[PDB]
């Protein structure tokens, strides 16, 4: 890993832009579980971009794809980087200081997690509206060590960390389109991982005020909002936590929703 | 430290086997009131961890650890004489080499036993609690022992805890206990990790006993992770060495002379525990 | 290096050489105590950068030592922050080397967020305990080989916050009148850089925790793992948002204004306390 400083960022820039003239306005990293619907695409891959963080392989890179969705001009990061795997601080934040460069101003990111709120069903869409960083608590934080003041302050708050009016056109959306019975908003909170929750774990996240789990997302979101991009995320609940010791499907709906939100973005 | 991967851990298991002839089928870590237990072995070959390459090495003023294979209560075992605690600054691979040795070397049963402070209000002095779950702070907080690559010839990447402390074991070791007489001094409860070294302050004893823990230690977890990772059953017991102090306003404070005067004390009762639980494990 | 004995003993053998002052009472100054580096009397500056294997700072840090209140102490001036990356060893070292100089009291002052909703901005919330979350997950201070000239390898942290110092501080902003200023409570470290979400913070409220910050324990850890008294007071420089649909947020400007405008009074208060102190 090498460090996520001006130079450094500013050097993957300017690589990728020599390769694509799309000036990006929108960042998608999309999660669990579209990137084609994206017109007029050019695909980039990891492995193309001198010093851009690799992914893993198995027998297939990841790419970067630019182009246009719903008449804005995107950059989608398929392929992520999870701390679990063992990826640095560094690593994890040089694509999102990346695409800072490229022009991008709003990220939307969606993920998968354990429901821990009693109230929710297999299938539900929960717009994240706060989040608990618990390795960020325990001094894993992505931005622990000297801070590069060209992306931001030493000392961030997280205040409107997922903006409120990117939460309400999204409700909107999916109350429009018939789905707004699928939709809450809540608490992630970021296990460390590789391990799923134990049911003492997860009845001790419930009672912290948790309504989601899951292992991601959060260090993209504390940089992205450290360099000024504003968030929107999304958690489709994969499983029902477990509570008690004793004890692909939505992919084209949830690709609708992130169309027809992007379509209503006010743009400048 | 060598990474635990399949090569490293074959070349380990490999020498080991070169000393030895027995195939160990139950594996136990003795903890604190395990002392004892190491002795009962019969026809037992012991092996200085010292005299293995590639094993981790241990601290104990100055002696080293070492692995004791034999027969117990009728059955074929290896011991761990001498654990590897992260708060020591140990590795992960470090730690979880030896677990995947002993999977290597055939065991299908790994039994634990800790010390731990009591932090749920009914428990007291002496008393035993079996493992039925456990809250994980450092891996909550990406200090988990398996982060980094996941070595595929163990496990899977993302592994679920879900009779993490295997629910038959459990019956059973209450049951021992019930007809030898001591069923009084048993209880089944969640155990906590603290990253240690320091014992908990009564803030974090009063939060942790709110978050519904019921034993707090520093071990354990990261041996019962890796265990079920590569699918060994796991049986695991702490011995109540102290209560915890929930007041600041207390003068009383965690002792590790008591702490470990306690585990001597119940050390007998605890071999003759496990020493019949082994009796009556189900066999192949 | 390593906070081992052997090199302790080589950068407190350095100081000794440049200045005569025995320190009996460690200072480290924090948000509020800038004003108290001034006030020592006869007084000897010395820079970091002139100390071997001293911890090197974000201007350069000085340690001074001289007189307060008829009393020989030592400050720091300049802290080691974990979340800009210094080691454990780092951290420690400057503690190590008080404990081999002399000191017996160490005296810390921090800023940090109201948890509890009953405190006040430019309130004073002396520490009677703490919750080390980066402890618990595995990030203490102490983990690694324990040097056992300093302390014990399983320290216990029973009367971590001094009952006694405590006691006596309380009586002094009581008696000067200002003790309606001054709370007691329980103080939770963040490992940082980041303020906490308005989910985090109520998280915390329910953990028991009266006040936030992202310092002190790990060197009130090491303190009190080689016998040194602790006395810590919070400075509250902003009230907690528990709420995500609130427009208020945490302020790095106006945190460092509430410091600055604190700082006389808090001052007084360790200069009045420094000599109450029961002098051996
Ligand atoms: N921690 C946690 N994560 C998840 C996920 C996310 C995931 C895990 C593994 C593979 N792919 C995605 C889904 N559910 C949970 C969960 O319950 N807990
Ligand atoms: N955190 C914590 N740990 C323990 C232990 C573990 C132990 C092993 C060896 C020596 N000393 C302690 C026992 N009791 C406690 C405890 O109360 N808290
Ligand atoms: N975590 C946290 N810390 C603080 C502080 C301390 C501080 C020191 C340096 C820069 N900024 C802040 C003051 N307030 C808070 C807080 O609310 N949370």
């Amino acid at each position: 890993s090498v460090t996520a400083n001006i130079e450094n960022v500013k050097k993957v820039a300017h690589h990728i832009q020599k390769l694509t003239s799309i000036v990006p306005e929108i960042g998608i990293i999309c999660g669990s579980g579209l990137a084609d619907g994206v017109k007029d695409k050019i695909t980039i891959p990891y492995t193309k971009i001198p010093n851009f963080p690799q992914t893993s392989v198995v027998g297939h890179s990841g790419n970067l794809i630019f182009g246009t969705l719903s008449g804005r001009k995107v950059v989608v990061m398929q392929g992520r980087f999870h701390m679990y795997e063992g990826y640095s601080n560094d690593t994890v934040a040089l694509p999102i200081r990346v695409m800072k460069l490229l022009g991008v101003k709003i990220l939307m990111v969606s993920n998968a997690a354990g429901g821990l709120n009693r109230s929710l069903k297999l299938g539900d869409f929960v717009i994240l509206k706060d989040h608990i960083y618990l390795p960020g608590l325990g001094l894993n934080n992505i931005l622990v060590g000297p801070n590069q003041e060209a992306f931001g302050t030493r000392f961030p708050a997280l205040s409107n960390a997922y903006d409120r009016d990117l939460r309400k056109l999204a409700v909107q959306v999916a109350e429009e389109n018939g789905f707004g019975n699928l939709v809450h908003q809540g608490v992630y909170v970021m296990n460390g991982g590789p391990c799923y929750e134990t049911p003492a774990e997860c009845t001790m996240l419930l009672n912290m005020g948790c309504d989601v789990v899951g292992m991601s997302t959060i260090p993209e979101v504390v940089i992205a909002r450290h360099c000024g991009i504003q968030v929107f995320a999304v958690s489709l609940v994969t499983n029902i936590s477990v509570l008690d010791v004793e004890s692909a499907q939505r992919a084209e709906l949830m690709q609708s929703w992130f169309e027809k939100i992007i379509e209503k973005l006010p743009k400048d």
